[PDB]
Formats: C-alpha cells, structure tokens, sequence
C-alpha cells in the first residue's frame, strides 16, 4: 500500500492507463504500444479515472497547448528531464506537480506513437518512473501513498485546481524554452 514497490507499480499503470485511452480514441487497437497492457484494479482505476479528467481538462488550457505543441524533439528525454527538475526543484511538492509530470509524460509518449517512433515509449516511461523513484518517492511515502491524489481533486471545482497544474507546466516549459 505504502511500499516502495506499490508506489512505483500504480505509477507505472497509471502513466499506462492514461496513454492507452488516448492510444485508443486515436486509433482503437493499431498503436504500437510496445509494453504489455495491464488490468487495473478497482483502487487503481479510480486514480486513472481521476487523471482522465484531469489530462482533459489541461487539453483545453491553450496556453500549455501552445507550449507542449512547441516541443518537436529527437531527445524527448531530455526536454522531460529539464521540465521535471525544474518543476520540483523548489523542494515544496504537492500532486498538482505530480499530476502536470505525468501528464507531460504522456503527451511526449503520444507524439512518439503518434510518429511511429515505439523505442521513445520505453525510454519515456523509463524515466519517469526513474524520476519517480530519484525525487518524489520519499514524499509519496510521507503522504500515505497514491490515495491522496484523489483527495486533492475531489472538489466542484477542480478545475480551478488545474488552472495551477497547467500554470507550473507551462512556467517550466517557458524556463526550457530559455534554456
């Protein structure tokens, strides 16, 4: 539940289970996925189902879409790498940063599938949960665990919540930029 292998797994399905739907509303069951597909349990779901709404709703901020669509890259790790450091580099985490990592994540993971480039897949969701494991372990552990996420976005207006999460994105993308 608290365990560090627990952590990591519901972020790896997680980070999964979001690219897999927006894989299958563009194109069903083609993409080539290139990691094995993995059923989620119902406490799992939950939290994917929170990210879906979330990952929907950063969609339409149109300032983060014109930062993320900016980004055309052979090295999509190392523009990732530069963003999640940057975000968590005040040291103050909370999972609106979480959620804008995995988010970002998975955008890079889509325009590789969506360039049909699977490697970058692998190498995508290899650092991130490197990432996960390096920087934001630890503070997972002290919040008792992925339950809390639900927490943080279980209110009417959540989306007031994602202005935020979309706002530290596009701050770390704009210091990238200038990089």
């Amino acid at each position: 539940p608290t365990s560090s292998e627990q952590i990591m797994k519901t972020g790896a399905l997680l980070l999964q289970g979001f690219i897999q739907d927006r894989a299958g509303r563009m194109g069903g069951e083609a993409p080539e996925l290139a990691l094995d597909p993995v059923p989620q349990d119902a406490s799992t779901k939950k939290l994917s189902e929170c990210l879906k709404r979330i990952g929907d709703e950063l969609d339409s901020n149109m300032e983060l879409q014109r930062m993320i669509a900016a980004v055309d890259t052979d090295s999509p790790r190392e523009v990732f790498f530069r963003v999640a450091a940057d975000m968590f580099s005040d040291g103050n985490f909370n999972w609106g940063r979480v959620v804008a990592l995995f988010y970002f994540a998975s955008k890079l993971v889509l325009k590789a599938l969506c360039t049909k480039v699977p490697e970058l897949i692998r190498t995508i969701m290899g650092a991130t949960l490197d990432f996960l494991r390096e920087r934001l372990l630890g503070w997972i552990q002290d919040q008792g665990g992925w339950d809390g996420l639900l927490s943080y976005f279980g209110t009417p207006t959540w989306q007031t919540v994602t202005i935020f999460v979309a706002g530290v994105l596009t701050a770390s993308l704009t210091i990238w930029k200038k990089m």
